[PDB]
């Protein structure tokens, strides 16, 4: 009803489908970032490691060649 | 008048909000590929049962959950 | 120059909720772009005699996964 | 003013609360992501760890071709 209302209301519209798009693919990456987890859940329960080495016990090689990739990708 | 303070303030955001749509944009993009590639590996190398989460969570998962967890506490 | 001042001082107080949105996209498109680069390098070793993709066929697991994902969203 | 730029920011909070919450679940996915990588490597290791610079495999090719059509169309 007030006018600063009324300007915050106006200011907000003018962002609205700007954080519409990054909400709503926010919530799409979200979702599909839970699917890849319990991907890697049922197949790691059909094929399991012997160990489970993590990244601060030893980095495979592959993973570290793939950081320095993209790595100076970023950098260009 | 009013309308020009807005667009104002608009375009103030503007380049920082681009920097955010654009990365989450591709990130996106990159996790519909990694469900396709999924799916292409697990046609190709089938699983005999599929055991999600809520029924079991892999010692595997578990182990990784866990130190990203401590990662984020700390980093 | 009174209107600047007003809209500088509207986009410092939203920094540092910006700030740490526009950081993490950072790191997860960086982490999505070695995924990728992951999946390339496990695949050129453990080649696919072909390639079905979810619009010719969707795997099984990867429909139990969505509907399970789905189910997740739904209640919380 | 101070005023009202607290309240042009609370207008905003929810809608920026959802886009933070949701990337921050997306970012240590990520995280867990990368650490199964390096534990199924480390179990079933490459012989040569062939990146997209090198040669793109085919079935990533395929798949980017597929995402890129489900996009312009979804
Ligand atoms: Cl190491
Ligand atoms: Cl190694
Ligand atoms: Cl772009
Ligand atoms: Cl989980
Ligand atoms: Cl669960
Ligand atoms: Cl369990
Ligand atoms: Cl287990
Ligand atoms: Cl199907
Ligand atoms: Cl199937
Ligand atoms: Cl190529
Ligand atoms: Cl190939
Ligand atoms: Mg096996
Ligand atoms: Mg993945
Ligand atoms: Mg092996």
């Amino acid at each position: 009803l007030s006018e600063q209302d009324a300007l915050v209301e106006k200011i907000f519209q003018r962002f609205k489908k700007t954080l519409d798009v990054i909400r709503v693919r926010a919530g799409h990456t979200d979702k599909n970032a839970q699917i890849n987890l319990e991907l890697w859940n049922a197949f790691l329960m059909a094929n399991p490691l012997p160990v489970t080495v993590l990244t601060d016990q030893h980095t495979s090689e592959s993973v570290s060649m793939a950081k320095e990739k993209v790595s100076n990708d970023i950098a260009t």
